[PDB]
């Protein structure tokens, strides 16, 4: 998916005009540039092993697809290699770079495309075959896991609703915590951008149930984390 990048076109686009007719006799112009544009579309055609491909990425990976490859692609220019040598060097590194993209997809998959455990988010996600922009709902479930906090008895009680995944999802709007009374009742505390909560030097009263809620533009929201407090009287 890696033409997708404006400036892989354009780097392509001066292999041709600038670095070939130094470099390369003519007759081998159009043709090499036919078969290198054709090499890098050929991105988007992967296997995967196991798991199967699905024809997307993240921008990330994207990104980091065009870096491999644009850095290898500068690393023969800079040499200055012309004839038979620069179409061998040129055509490894093609060969190279898209099983490195493979790997990128792979891990891709593996660990970045909807990678929340729980909650709901929202990738960005590119088609490889049209350069197309979507976004799609990761759907998991409510259960973030119970987060139960022990704290000792005036220090601070940092309570962190944050998941690695918040800051690659969109349609993310504030963080309010919540505290739960034993009343099954409960009091907005706090609501903003920020997806921590500290109640400093704590106390026996400070312990208890707390809550926090991730919402979304504009509907449920992204994530619910539960604490239980319980504070210590100690060291
Ligand atoms: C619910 O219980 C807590 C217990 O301390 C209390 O502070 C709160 O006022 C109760 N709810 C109402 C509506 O009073």
């Amino acid at each position: 998916c890696v033409i997708c990048d404006p400036s892989v076109v354009l780097a392509l686009k001066s292999l041709e005009k600038d670095y070939l007719p130094g470099h390369l006799d003519a007759k081998h112009h159009k043709a090499m540039m036919e078969r290198v544009e054709n090499a890098v579309k050929d991105f988007q055609e992967l296997s995967l092993n196991e798991d199967a491909y699905m024809g997307v990425v993240d921008e990330a990976t994207l990104q980091k697809g065009s870096w491999s490859l644009l850095k290898d692609l500068k690393r023969i220019t800079d040499s200055d290699v012309k004839g038979d040598l620069f179409v061998k060097e040129l055509f490894w590194m093609l060969h190279l770079q898209k099983e490195t993209f493979a790997t990128y997809v792979a891990r891709f998959q593996k660990e970045a495309y909807c990678p929340n455990k729980c909650g709901v988010m929202l990738q960005t996600l590119i088609w490889c075959k049209n350069c197309k922009k979507e976004v799609h709902a990761c759907r998991k479930s409510y259960d973030c896991g119970e987060r139960n906090v022990e704290v000792p008895q005036m220090e601070d009680m940092i309570l962190d609703c944050e998941l690695n995944w918040h800051q690659a999802s969109e349609g993310l709007t504030d963080y309010s915590f919540y505290r739960v009374w034993g009343n099954n009742t409960e009091t907005l505390v706090s609501k903003g951008k920020e997806a921590t909560l500290t109640k400093p030097m704590v106390g026996p009263e400070d312990a208890g149930s707390y809550r926090c809620e991730l919402g979304s533009v504009n509907s449920s929201p992204a994530t619910i984390i539960n604490f239980h407090v319980t504070v210590l009287p100690k060291m």
